């Protein structure tokens, strides 16, 4: 029992993470195979950020002007490409501890695991969640771009994000690894709005069926309601929209604690309505939108890798 | 910029994970050289674990009873002691995987990675801290007994940690890597008590100097306090009592923000009495307890491995 926000186990990333030079711009890519994939970014200054373009940036470049290194081994690039905001380096060797991986464009609400690193070397890891206006509230100093957000299954690291930037307001964008930004966002330091953000409604009754599992259940009340007067209150109060394919996706959850999402929704309600009183749910005061349906099922069945 | 619960890159703590197997009690131990450790209670059965006569129980098993396994590969055992509460299998293999490491027992109030695993396989990880009654807030399922935690410097794993047991209320319990346990507890299932809890007081001021520098300042007021009248509300509130050695630790981000120590301790003070307002601090709505000093220090200068 007990209940915390817990990161994929990071070791194959971390064998992925090398050091990208180009000029004087140092950041994190990733070595998969005889590519390297990172920001584009790493070939502009401080002042070509301001209003790039990174076409006629990249035509001054050639393959010898990116310095990748591995640790202490030092790769040849023999190839580079733009593809979207990515680079893609090509190097003579593949990366031997190169696992069997994907890449993955993630959906909003949906969490992975960031492996922070500086100078292509691993920093630390926690568990993140897309937020609906597609930023991340991540923890990101200078010199952290390149870094990737994955989730692993069994023995393969589906590689969803990579850090590019943050914007003025202390939030966190970038893409996947094909260079598609999520959400409105550009690489280029200019003011850029992220629209409204929302609480992930799907989320937080997963981690209200967490806690019933690990016995807090003051917040259980004797009332129900329908998927539509939910709904109307969720909008009031800046929560996602509840759909059929979520009460799905909560069903597995339902039948192990035997509460019908829709009774869950009514406590919610009451929660949104009235509050906490000064209590906590799972050491919390808050209610938590970090867990997926999937990570309470497999932390509470603890799934190994 | 960002602030978030941050664990350590697991990758050097994965390849020591080995499944260990005695009767039909199967955990996790830490192959290190040619050494595995884990809980000497692997040797008992469901009943045993009752009033667990451990000399008596070991006495019966032979080196061929102890079934260790590190993937696919199969090690064997040529020596098998109890020191403490961990067993201490000789194999004939050192890990090859071996990382530089030291054994380490902290103190309360320090935090240190978990590396949740099942069946010698790594699930997860997250930062935990040793709480002042010496139990921690983990997660840990059936099968979890063995898991560790630990501290990395640079390329150095400090383990501080191995997890034996869940008490009756919800909480965790284990040994340092010599098989002491940390706090009063035994590796008996019986009701123990852990002593009453208390807030770290120095880490909670730690993570007010993160929320400064990271931009949530609302809380600082314009109040001041001494030492000892800090303590008197401290003790009031089950607030760790805050020592010289404290304020001497929080030196250099008192420096960084400019804020002195004991006028901090004003702004927590005027927190303690006065709660929050439904107002949060770097996203949470408590105050938060688990980040240490050189924990603030290592993320806002972002520490690499």
């Amino acid at each position: 029992s007990g209940f915390r926000k817990m990161a994929f186990p990071s070791g194959k990333v971390e064998g992925c993470m090398v050091q990208v030079t180009c000029g004087t711009t140092t950041l994190n890519g990733l070595w998969l195979d005889d590519v390297v994939y990172c920001p584009r970014h790493v070939i502009c200054t401080s002042e070509d950020m301001l209003n790039p373009n990174y076409e006629d940036l990249l035509i001054r470049k050639s393959n010898h002007n990116f310095l990748v290194q591995a640790g202490n081994v030092q790769l040849r690039v023999i190839g580079h490409s733009m593809q979207n905001c990515v680079l893609k380096l090509k190097v003579d060797t593949a990366n031997p501890k190169t696992p069997k991986y994907k890449f993955v464009r993630i959906q909003p609400g949906q969490t992975f695991s960031v492996l922070a690193c500086y100078n292509g070397s691993p920093s630390g890891v926690y568990q993140c969640a897309m937020r609906p206006n597609f930023t991340i509230k991540g923890s990101f100093l200078n010199g952290s771009c390149g870094s990737v957000g994955f989730n692993i299954d069994y023995d393969c690291v589906s590689f969803c994000y990579m850090h590019h930037m943050e914007l003025p307001t202390g939030v966190h964008a970038g893409t996947d690894l094909e260079g598609n930004f999520y959400g409105p966002f550009v690489d280029r330091q200019t003011a850029q709005a992220a629209g409204t953000d929302t609480t992930i409604t799907v989320n937080v009754l997963a981690w209200l069926y967490a806690a019933v599992i690990n016995g807090d259940r003051w917040f259980l009340n004797r009332f129900t309601t329908t998927l539509n007067d939910f709904n109307l209150v969720a909008m009031k109060y800046n929560y996602e929209p509840l759909t059929q394919d979520h009460v799905d996706i909560l069903g597995p959850l339902s039948a192990q604690t035997g509460i019908a999402v829709l009774d869950m929704c009514a406590s919610l309600k009451e929660l949104l309505q009235n509050g906490m009183n000064g209590r906590t749910i799972l050491g919390s005061a808050l209610l938590e939108d970090e867990f997926t349906p999937f990570d309470v099922v497999r932390q509470c069945s603890g799934v190994t890798f």
